[PDB]
């Protein structure tokens, strides 16, 4: 389930990952996992579409990412093809503070979900923990996450 | 909070580990994490105390430990001398379906607090998590996981 009248140009901007949630453990165990992207910044593009940059584990670095998501019918449904994920759904955000994502594959979207909480400054804030709470309520999460501050300055 | 009127007695037996957290991330994460034992059998004893064997992974294999727990001042506090821990708090119980307990060390409770929901069953009991979650919004835990029916058959 997505949501209803969501500008994605005023999500614009530096973004943090506070909370992770998976249908499948193996998806976010160990940080080398698939799926256990940071996300760094939302830039979305004049023609609808939205640009995301990231960081992962995958070699001995902490590697950064760059998904572009083309609109489609749907505002808040995204296409991609990275992390083998080809859907991008935008939950809830009020814009300033926090912003709610998954993703997930069309072709099994079970064993592939993955949703992140994400956050405009690198604070805690339990007022969207609480909405990420009630929005995962229903989903099969077998996995989950979620950073404190001094994590939050850490790359990856 | 703990459990009151607490008959260790009825407690004995086989158990499934259903659902795990910790209050550090670094304490679960990975399929090697210390704290990521999963109980086997309970069997308290006629002085008192309580006997709890488990499974941990530590080489390539699904090693097999056995820890004992000390009675108390606090019929529903026993305490350890592994896994780093050192106390063992009883949450919750029907002895029937589920157990809720956790292990910290009084040293750190902050960074070593870890809690289980037990099952007498192989099954996901949705009846107990719930109780699970009402457990772990006063806890500071910032790691979950639980299992599907088939991995609680499984061996680790």
């Amino acid at each position: 389930q997505t949501m209803k009248g969501l500008d994605i140009q005023k999500v614009a901007g530096t973004w943090y990952s506070l909370a992770m949630a998976a249908s499948d453990i193996s998806l976010l165990d160990a940080q080398s996992a698939p799926l256990r992207v940071y996300v760094e910044e939302l830039k979305p593009t004049p023609e609808g579409d939205l640009e995301i940059l990231l960081q992962k584990w995958e070699n001995d670095e902490c590697a950064q990412k760059k998904i572009i998501a083309e609109k489609t019918k749907i505002p808040a449904v995204f296409k991609i093809d990275a992390l083998n994920e080809n859907k991008v759904l935008v939950l809830d955000t009020d814009y300033k503070k926090y912003l709610l994502f998954c993703m997930e594959n069309s072709a099994e979207p079970e064993q592939s979900l993955v949703c992140q909480c994400l956050v405009r400054t690198p604070e805690v804030d339990d007022e969207a923990l609480e909405k990420f709470d009630k929005a995962l309520k229903a989903l099969p999460m077998h996995i989950r996450l979620s950073f404190n501050p001094t994590q939050l300055e850490e790359q990856c």
